């Protein structure tokens, strides 16, 4: 698999979205559905959606 790392801080909007520091680590579980893609958190376990633009991959 690919990891990814987030780029920079990231704080929850909405009710499906994952809030996120810089340097969190996380298993894509779904980026076929935009530029927003379902994220599972390595640090909490949560699963969620992420803005891909603040990743990279690992």
């Amino acid at each position: 698999v690919t990891l990814f790392v987030a780029l920079y801080d990231y704080e929850a909007r909405t009710e499906d979205d994952l809030s996120f520091h810089k340097g969190e680590k996380f298993q894509i579980v779904n980026n076929t559905e935009g530029d927003w893609w379902l994220a599972h958190s390595l640090t909490t376990g949560e699963t969620g959606y992420i803005p891909s633009n603040y990743v990279a991959p690992v």
